[PDB]
């Protein structure tokens, strides 16, 4: 029960700011007393500081960063502690999860988001590379990329061994490259039609059928409806409610098989207050802004944070 | 994939105005890009222009138009295009339902609404006609109704080939009728029981055994809940979700035995903004009001748009 | 067809005033109107008037207005009228659940919460016996009680023959409690994942697996989230959905075997407006607030209220 914690505030991946302050902010929210209430021990590293493709915007500070966030975590991951990844924009998750799988070769990752984030720079309606970020992790690129040539040789994530769950606003081209590449998805309606809890056996089972691999959750705060998560700059209708997302991270924390996560696109200046009733339990500053209290009762049901 | 439009402007079956203005706002916001979008052609026809029972309320403006609306759909029925029927209050659905159900006999009608519209005259506490008009099509009155003599020889709809989902708010008098008369009807409280996928599916099994049936759907966007929908007259509390209603939509385009459409009681001055994220990626004009994306949105799920 | 009204305004249970107005309130919206409407008949009672543990806040006071109502309900209840107790807050349980299980002795008790109720003085954070109402009922008690002694000879209630549904926010302790003694408990997360349909009649089949019990019901209003239950005073997020509460009390009326019900932690005070819409048809005032509402819908659907 050791969690090495890194701050990940990149806000290159996409236009705003704000992102950046997502670290520091749940930090002061309780980040630590919330770990300390659950029986874990913490280690935090503090933040991350900071032919070819020519048309992702802001590559080169996102390439650089990449390297020493891939550094920091590698080394994370041998202490055999669960590492958890705050961004930051959801450009953080290449180093993340290929740091992991690069551990864990036989990782299978759980990619939770209102988007695909499976654009490639020739089909990007926006440069933004945030939105490109899953593609990147899956090999999908075609050509090189600037300032990733640190990354060149290393093991990428297989879409078989994907699941994205939560998925509603998808890109025309983006469309064709999620049935082409046969990743498993899981969209909002397959969510109504089944349930999160259902959606989410489903995917297990279709990508962990012996129940013996090693998880990495990828969490877009987006994926949540923006009722209870404003504090994001991508906001998409009809996302998972609060119960929907409190069980499916409580589901994935009784697997045991959890060893990376990250959360990301958290942005404290675009949140609002309810605020405080009772049932904020958690040692979480009162009064805190609503997104930013829900990513710290996430990142509690991830470790061990249940009802009764 | 052709699409006929008619806009049918009527507001004469409850109190206010404001239904009358829902046809060009729509178009205003985006109806023709929508389609364009979709991949599907349109012929856009305008607007339809405008012994016995004594008390339903303007009724001489109502049978006069929907003589026209007859007149006008069944000559758009005749060139096989998809019909788009633009309300307008509820009371448009008699000359639509008919006319389609002279050219289509084995016609099956999935009736979407908070309300049964199912008063006759003698048990109407309004005397609104929107009240009524379900009751009316599947041939319940007992009486001659003025200025509707043109129809009185028409083939009425058979409530054992209807199916009406999402209600929740009934009358005491249309409580007996709905029992007496056999139609087909699933409550807020059976979605919530089954679900909206489970509840639908049930609905075309009973309707529509062999699965070979032409479809009219008479969506009124009160059956949404006015969380979602608050642009509309007549609201009634715990109605279809985001999810449920664009579901719903889908499950039906999924058939691909939809040949016509209503969709009434959307009210353009009642209508608020969110506004602009994101995801409201169909080409709407930015920033537009809620419900009138939303019927937009849903138009477009019935034509095949879809998540991936 | 018989209901015995008993308003029991105590709110001694736990810090704020507020609740002892629920009872009037309810009667001011139209609690008479509504139960006429439905068929039945009401005598309404009026409001009740006002070694060992030294920890438990205002409990002579509690003490002394438990009697008085153990009293009052016995008698009642010996008319075999349903009997409708509003409180007040949940405090009103005790003498409610244990004068009529001295009548009922199969009695089943059905808490609808988000809290367990279920501290003991000992475990209790904040010594308000509102939190420890249900563990006193169910015989947890370790000590004596003061103003208590009458009810010392008194049959307490089981834990297996009790289900707990809708929690959510429930203390280190309590959870340790909640386990012990082995009570049926259905979190928020059950109901996520199977649906409140099956989770009351899992609930139903657990303690009353014959079919042939009487039902008591204990509604604590803030089972239901704040966004249609505003008026109470101790909120926790993610509660029972308005379409959940309305299904969870008709599938517990159309048992046929509820005998007596607490409504409790109505805080009028609290309470917000919407307001009125077409669909608040039942005798309710125009505009009233939207938890007195709801109350009043509920304690319809307990006495029949139905859809069609
Ligand atoms: C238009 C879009 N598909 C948006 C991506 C959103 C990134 B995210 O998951 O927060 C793109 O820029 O490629
Ligand atoms: C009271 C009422 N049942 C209301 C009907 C609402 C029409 B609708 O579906 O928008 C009536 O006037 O008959
Ligand atoms: C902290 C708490 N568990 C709160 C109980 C809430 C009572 B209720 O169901 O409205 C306690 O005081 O014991
Ligand atoms: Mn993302
Ligand atoms: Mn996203
Ligand atoms: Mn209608
Ligand atoms: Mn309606
Ligand atoms: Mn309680
Ligand atoms: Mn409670």
């Amino acid at each position: 029960k050791n969690v090495s914690i890194i701050g990940s505030p990149l806000a290159a991946g996409q236009p705003l700011g704000g992102v950046q302050l997502a670290c520091d902010d749940l930090r002061k929210l309780g980040l630590h007393n919330v770990i300390d209430v659950l029986g874990w021990k913490y280690e935090d590293i503090g933040n991350i500081d900071n032919c070819y493709y020519d048309n992702i915007r802001n590559i080169k500070e996102i390439g650089i960063f990449s390297k020493n966030l891939f550094d920091t975590m590698s080394n994370e991951l041998r202490k055999k502690n669960f590492v958890l990844n705050i961004g930051g924009d959801h450009g953080v998750a290449f180093s993340s999860i290929l740091s992991s799988l690069q551990m864990y070769q036989n990782l299978r990752v759980i990619w939770i988001d209102a988007h695909g984030d499976i654009n490639i720079p020739e089909t990007s309606p926006s440069g933004n590379y945030h939105g490109m970020t899953l593609a990147h992790t899956l090999g999908l690129f075609k050509k090189k990329v600037p300032y990733f040539e640190w990354s060149e040789n290393l093991t990428y994530l297989k879409p078989e061994n994907t699941a994205i769950i939560g998925i509603r606003d998808i890109d025309a081209y983006e469309k064709i490259i999620l049935k082409k590449c046969n990743i498993n998805y899981y969209t909002i309606f397959d969510i109504e039609k089944n349930g999160i809890y259902n959606t989410i056996c489903t995917a297990l089972e279709k990508i962990d059928p012996n129940s013996n691999c090693p998880i990495h959750i990828s969490l877009d705060i987006d994926s949540v409806d923006n009722v209870f998560a404003p504090g994001t700059g991508t906001v998409a209708k009809g996302g998972l409610n609060y119960r929907e997302i409190n069980l499916l991270m409580k589901i994935l924390a009784e697997t045991k098989r959890v060893v990376s996560m990250d959360l990301v696109e958290y942005n404290p200046s675009l949140d609002e207050v309810d605020k405080k009733v009772h049932g904020d339990s958690l040692p979480i500053l009162d009064n805190a802004t609503k997104t930013g209290k829900l990513c710290l009762e996430l990142i509690a049901r991830v470790l061990g944070y249940d009802i009764v």
